[PDB]
């Protein structure tokens, strides 16, 4: 804290003194890319005094060769470059040479003026003649991130990790050229992006537990979204025909390296569609994105960060397909009992949940146990991208019945390295069995389930009104990232995750 | 209603005969805009039977003129089609004739299909051989928005909005196209879109009560955001340099036509730029997009609706500047007491106002009595785009000293027809100040303005490590959408606003 207080210090000393306190603005000649643009490829030694240019970024390094040398590094749009400040050349106006530099320090934003070129040893460098403090930096910086106290600095500062780490603004860059390729290829499709509440009376569309919160002048209680999928739907019955929205969603769960009390989502609503069309989709959009951003369909992941093992996931299409049913029952050598959601098929998952080393679920609903058998059967085999398909209805309230397979939806997941990315299904068009499917949801509440939801009378009474054959499909975002940018947990791809205090 | 009754019953008497009952999938051959695209001008009376094709939408007219031919109207995607059903081309392997259009109404999403050409009386068609129930409407409906219960309905029930009303799609195809201008203009300057956190363990960055809500593992209480701003100011301390957020903030206030608990609202950040940069930039933004949507900068505007009295906005560049202080000092006819926040000035802003009959602001801090008077004698005047600017530092804590003017900030809002669209400044970025504004606006907050927040920490320490000279600005997108598509409440633009009951 000794360094703090006297950088405070100082800046009272140069306010005081009417030297430059804070300005307001200074104007750069170019940028720094622009400035090794137009002269990193001059002569080694070339300088031009005809030309004088003002430049700016922040300083990564200090070196005096003598009383009469400094060699600055400013830093600024991922361009360095370097500062030779010779007494000879120095504006007395602004200052005696000495003080004007003993008011810099490494970490400080400055201004520097001067003359562009080369340095005889070859460094792109301005020549200057003059040094202004745009905003003082009042802590020691490390070199590097390694330097800070620890790695979890990087989330909790993330302005630390941006200033030194490159590989971190890497993966917020490549966060927006992904979301600028997800907004292009549906627009392209005639897509219309809609913005659906995040606030309401009821919450829905989702397996997961709100927030809650409270309009004091309505005095009503109010959730946060957990997935926009009911209003959506309501602007397929409106005539809308392919809708998209892509926002934040929220639940109130458990904060680990891979859960943040808000991510980023993506849903949308295509009339006519099936999940089978959907299917489809997916594979062209993701594999033409990992295609846009990697150069090839082959690439990195690293689960236990970039030293430990490589595994390298192939997007190459058509991917796999995996029947949810079937596939637990091929694990278990025994079949389900049927109805699914019979006392008796109940009384069996748990007992093959105990038999496999499962851990049971609360309450044990049949949907619960079945996502649990899925998860130990199924997403274990999804290295590669992945579609599990035809989920139970049981677990599936919104997904219309399997036109073939009794008791089945028509649904699909998509799995990488045994993660879900996508959520997709044929949507549930008849209000009867609407009803009756958020019936047993609200039961399943009222058993303890804090991830089923209320019944939405707004919604049955849309599905009133005609909901087209529809096809709809959600993506984590975040997730995605993960997998395209290589990085093992959510913090790295979100630019402020929650953190415990 | 005893029509929705039978209705239920038709579509169980339906599915337990095995007649069609929710088709998963219907493959239509091409669009309905796309087959008026093909077909629009042939010859009246044109046929061609060598073609099947197959068409859906929803059903706008049922008409006959015998038990052997019916006219149906269908609507998809904007264009209306009319089908012709003559017994002599019915396909029997799908029922009789009159059984397969009996169970048709005025609502239902259908499909038909038939051979492509004109009537002879040359309206678009299609000669159709089968007709399929794909999703009933279980109401009877109006023609158009005038037979709604009221016009609340609308609101509470947008699909019907939407199904009968191509003004309301028209808003909101509008919407998306300004938001995706307004992308790709800074875009094109390089900026990166980011998100920032929603839910937050503290609020700040606007004036406004917060959403409180509760994350139950981390046992901890969280605020829905107000605004982005201090978090998006942390990202130029970490060199992102130009950075842009497009999303929701929450207000946690009234409820009316004007007011809505969470909003669409714009902000960025422009390492180097000051608040006179902003003002260009402004002009430039907004004057473009009303180019790209009007065709001129003079558009109309009805604010007591489409048939009464028109108002022209003229957005041509530059836009009126009135200075905050001098114009209500103009208004007022006497000067107001300096130091601004001293009591002596409080107490003359509260006569000034009891003189005026200005309403006082709860509590009488200098800057809600300054709010209250620039409301009355400075935003009145703003018409066409015009610009308020140089708002006292006692209301705009985060607002840089204006490098001129004593008391005075680096700080405009853009109002247009009495309402604010923008709020920008020269960023503070001296941490000594930015705590003492912080500690003033905790006070305000405990004498009762619930509109104040609390001192950020971890935004002082963000300061402390430089932010360099920056230009920052928002843009409340909902209001911006209001007067392009010429509507007169935020209802008009905002596809579920929330509504009482
Ligand atoms: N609401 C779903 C995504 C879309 C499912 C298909 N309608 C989810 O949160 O997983
Ligand atoms: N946070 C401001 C907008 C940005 C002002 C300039 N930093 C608001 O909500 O009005």
């Amino acid at each position: 804290s000794h360094y703090t207080d006297n950088r405070y210090k100082m800046m009272e000393c140069i306010k005081d003194a009417g030297r430059p306190f804070y300005p307001h603005k200074f104007k750069i000649s170019m940028s720094l890319p622009a400035y090794a643009l137009k002269y990193g490829n001059v002569e080694n030694g070339y300088i031009d005094k005809d030309t004088t240019l003002s430049l700016s970024g922040r300083v990564t390094s200090i070196r005096s060769s003598s009383s009469k040398l400094i060699f600055y590094d400013i830093f600024c749009e991922e361009q360095k470059v370097q500062i030779i400040a010779n007494i000879m050349e120095h504006d007395i106006s602004t200052g005696e040479f000495s003080v004007s530099h003993s008011e810099i320090r490494r970490g400080d934003v400055v201004g520097f003026t001067g003359f562009p070129g080369k340095s005889k040893r070859g460094e792109l460098s301005l020549f200057s003649k003059s040094v202004v403090l745009l905003s003082p930096c009042y802590h020691m910086l490390p070199t590097a991130i390694s330097g800070l106290k620890d790695q979890e600095v990087r989330y909790r500062q993330r302005y630390l990790d941006l200033m030194l780490n490159e590989e971190s603004r890497k993966v917020f860059k490549l966060r927006s050229r992904a979301i600028k390729y997800i907004r292009n290829y549906f627009d392209r499709l005639g897509f219309l992006e809609v913005e659906t509440p995040m606030l309401n009376m009821i919450y829905g569309g989702a397996a997961a537990r709100p927030f809650i919160t409270y309009h004091n002048e309505l005095e009503t209680q109010l959730y946060m979204r957990i997935a926009p999928e009911l209003y959506l739907k309501q602007l397929i019955v409106g005539g809308l025909d392919k809708v998209y929205e892509i926002g934040k969603n929220f639940r109130n769960e458990g904060i680990d390296l891979t859960h943040n009390p808000e991510f980023t989502a993506m849903e949308f609503y295509m009339a006519y569609a099936d999940y089978y069309d959907l299917m489809d989709l997916t594979e062209e959009l993701i594999s033409g994105l990992v295609l846009e951003i990697h150069g090839s369909l082959k690439i990195p992941y690293h689960p236990d960060g970039p030293e430990g093992k490589c595994i390298e996931i192939d997007f190459t299409t058509p991917w796999k397909r995996f029947s949810f049913v079937e596939e637990i029952e091929s694990g278990l050598g025994e079949k389900l009992k049927r109805p699914l959601d019979s006392q008796e098929n109940i009384d069996f998952m748990v007992e093959m949940c105990e038999k496999h080393e499962i851990e049971l679920p609360h309450p044990r609903t049949a949907a619960k146990l079945l996502d649990k058998l899925a998860g130990h059967f199924v997403e274990t085999k999804c290295t590669n991208p992945s579609f599990i398909i035809d989920h139970p209805q049981t677990m599936s309230p919104l997904a219309k019945w399997h036109r073939e397979k009794p008791e089945m939806t028509e649904r699909f997941e998509l799995f990488v390295l045994g993660k879900e990315l996508c959520n997709a299904y044929t949507e549930l068009n008849e209000p009867l069995q609407q009803r009756k499917f958020f019936e047993q949801q609200a039961d399943a509440k009222a058993s303890g389930d804090v991830e089923a939801c209320p019944i939405d009378e707004t919604f049955c009474l849309a599905l009133e009104h005609g909901l087209p054959p529809t096809g709809g499909w959600g993506l984590g975002i975040d997730r995605l990232i993960m997998f395209l940018a290589d990085k093992n947990n959510i913090k790295e791809v979100i630019l402020f995750p929650a953190m415990r205090n």
